[PDB]
């Protein structure tokens, strides 16, 4: 097991908008949208994309702007729908083929090509891609190989080679990546160690560096970076305390400074973020208060502020973000969502 | 004849850092870095590149985070010089070949393919591309035809198709776009009419609309834009007022507000920007005073603020940037920079 996770995936679209992507409870991909590319627009209300899924499902945006959501299927195939034009109409529902064991990890190479990645029935690392930009057809299914007992979770370096990170049977966060972008010729895999008890958590910082995040064995938030951009010795383990009782979820502020979010002890969200600029010391915690029923999803909108995400006690989804001052009241955008993560 | 050029090609790197690169007194290209990422780190001094050229020098990244630097060389010729690693050694000049009699201009295709776009000496539009994701070899050049009479400038739409904007004989706005991602197949000319006394600066919004700046017949600040996310019709011309004395420079501020920036009559640096947010009014034109002997080049930084540099009176490449409550005082950067632009 891990720590409860996200139940939405949410992306900034093309023109600006969020649009979040869950699972009703008829197992369909429900999506819920922006009207307009600011904080505050009102939302389409929840709209359904059909299908039988049985994993989180996940959007990710091509480099051509169409967005692409990658969900298990009731076969255990790896599915997709995609928009046949930017911000336009949706595909069918098409099958990757495959046995797949976790949720589905997204990212495009540097050629524009989609590379995704779950674990198999193996439970070693798979993964495919487009075979060219932002365009089907698909290459043929590949292994990673190792056994892993998280999520996994891809990310690019910032010399554009892909990095996979995933916990292992001894429960160290383990990784591996593209030795040049692009490339189908990957590393042996390699142990940043730890004990982490949540799926792990990637992002980019402004100075190029990956940073990971992960809940430990003390149930402490904790991070490891690159200490030099795309490029080894990785840092020690480093504890940012509090006591967290789901996945965190981790964006960028406007100004670059990394801010953390995660259900708390008491079911509320709680946060903690750098503090000054980006290379900035980590505040203590605070309390954004409700009292919730997933790990919290965070994204940075249009208008550059913080967004946050989160399954209520009725299972409706409810929203959160930064304003000047302080935070919104929480508002509910309705629903009743289901938690379909494929690792639980 | 135009309005005056920018003295320096400006890139916020993919560390986060603000890099310049301009022409010494010796015609080699120049550069000039930031330490750190951060408003008001130390800078590295000017350091040379070699070369002889006769353009501007024009900084992108690769979509693999190496710079590759294109400038005219003292046959005409496109030459470029790139990273071989990631911010790090530099290759040797290489020439590209072709006849050029504008500064080059250049975008990545969503398929990672850089493509440079130049006038050539029958003063048509050409066209030149990596045949692979950041990688030569180049394809051979073509043209797009055209007689344009400003350096041209590209950008992508937020559907992944390049588009082009060059004055053409009537000193109209005129542009020309691919018809599909990564594509050789491209528009007919269009008109955009009005009539434009610098080059045009194009910049996408926060809402996947290209947005088109430049000095009109009366030396106001003009703009015109996409109605809806990548696609005409588009607007009409729209005054920004003011009376300005060089080349216009565009950038968004972090939460997405354009903001332009010109030399005033007094040969000081004014500016104007958006109010509220980034669909909202232009505010009046404020002085950041300053005498300089360029356009201002503009950057948003790795804390999310502008960063502007222009020449001064003694030649030397001066800064301003956002602060909190003001912008900060004029500094000196020091170096002797030539304006090298093509077309004047
Ligand atoms: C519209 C609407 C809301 O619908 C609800 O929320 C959806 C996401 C699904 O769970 C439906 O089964 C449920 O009735
Ligand atoms: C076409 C289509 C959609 O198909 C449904 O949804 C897919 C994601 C799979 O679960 C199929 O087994 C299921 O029948
Ligand atoms: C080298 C290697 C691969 O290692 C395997 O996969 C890793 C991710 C870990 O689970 C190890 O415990 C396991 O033996
Ligand atoms: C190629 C290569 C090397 O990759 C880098 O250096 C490795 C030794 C690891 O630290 C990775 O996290 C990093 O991306
Ligand atoms: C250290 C600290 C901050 O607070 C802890 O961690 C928070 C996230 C909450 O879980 C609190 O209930 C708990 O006391
Ligand atoms: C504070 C607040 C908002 O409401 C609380 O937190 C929400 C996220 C919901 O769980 C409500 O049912 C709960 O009452
Ligand atoms: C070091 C340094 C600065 O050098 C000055 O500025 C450079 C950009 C060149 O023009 C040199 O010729 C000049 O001497
Ligand atoms: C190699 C090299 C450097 O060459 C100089 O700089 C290049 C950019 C060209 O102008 C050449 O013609 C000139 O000789
Ligand atoms: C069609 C076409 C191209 O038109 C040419 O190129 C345009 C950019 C203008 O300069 C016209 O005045 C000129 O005739
Ligand atoms: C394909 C296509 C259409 O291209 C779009 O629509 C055209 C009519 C122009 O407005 C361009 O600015 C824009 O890129
Ligand atoms: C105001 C101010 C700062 O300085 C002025 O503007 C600078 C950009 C230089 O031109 C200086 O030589 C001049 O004195
Ligand atoms: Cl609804
Ligand atoms: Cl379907
Ligand atoms: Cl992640
Ligand atoms: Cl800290
Ligand atoms: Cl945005
Ligand atoms: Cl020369
Ligand atoms: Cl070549
Ligand atoms: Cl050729
Ligand atoms: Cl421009
Ligand atoms: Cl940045
Ligand atoms: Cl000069
Ligand atoms: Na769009
Ligand atoms: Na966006
Ligand atoms: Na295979
Ligand atoms: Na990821
Ligand atoms: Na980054
Ligand atoms: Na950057
Ligand atoms: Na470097
Ligand atoms: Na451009
Ligand atoms: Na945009």
């Amino acid at each position: 097991t891990i720590a409860l996770s996200e139940i939405v995936s949410v992306v900034n679209t093309s023109d600006g908008r969020l649009e979040v992507f869950g699972v009703g409870t008829d197992k369909a991909v429900w999506h819920n949208r922006q009207m307009a590319p600011h904080t505050g627009s009102p939302w389409s209300g929840w709209s359904s994309l059909k299908g039988q899924v049985t994993s989180k499902p996940v959007v990710y945006i091509n480099t051509d702007g169409r967005l692409e959501v990658f969900a298990r299927g009731t076969d255990n195939a790896l599915w997709h729908i995609w928009q046949t034009a930017t911000n336009a109409g949706w595909s069918n529902w098409q099958s990757l083929g495959g046995v797949i064991t976790s949720n589905p990890a997204i990212y495009a190479n540097t050629d524009g090509r989609l590379e995704v990645f779950a674990r198999g029935a193996d439970n070693a690392l798979w993964h495919i891609s487009q075979t060219t930009a932002h365009s089907g057809p698909w290459s043929s299914w590949a292994s990673l190989n190792g056994v892993i007992t998280s999520n996994p979770t891809v990310h690019i370096n910032s010399d554009g080679r892909l990095e996979v990170f995933a916990r292992g049977t001894d429960n160290a966060l383990w990784h591996i990546w593209q030795t040049a972008p692009d490339s189908n010729l990957w590393s042996s895999w390699e142990s940043l160690n730890g004990i982490i008890t949540s799926d792990p958590v990637v992002i980019d910082t402004a100075d190029g560096r990956l940073e990971v995040f992960a809940r430990g064995a003390d149930n402490a938030l904790w991070h490891i970076w690159q200490t030099i951009s795309h490029s080894g010795p990785w840092s020690g383990w480093q504890s940012l305390n509090g006591v967290i009782t789901s996945a965190p979820a981790v964006a960028k502020n406007c100004d670059n400074r990394l801010e953390a979010f995660a259900r708390g002890t008491d079911n509320a969200l709680w946060h903690t973020w750098q503090t000054v600029s980006h290379s900035g010391p980590w505040s203590s915690w605070q309390s954004l208060n409700g009292v919730i029923t997933s790990a919290p999803t965070a994204v940075r909108d249009a208008d550059g502020r913080l967004e946050v995400f989160a399954r209520g006690t009725d299972n409706a989804l409810w929203l959160t973000w930064q304003t000047a001052s302080s935070w919104s009241p929480w508002i509910s955008l309705g629903g009743v969502l289901i938690d379909a993560s494929a690792i639980k």
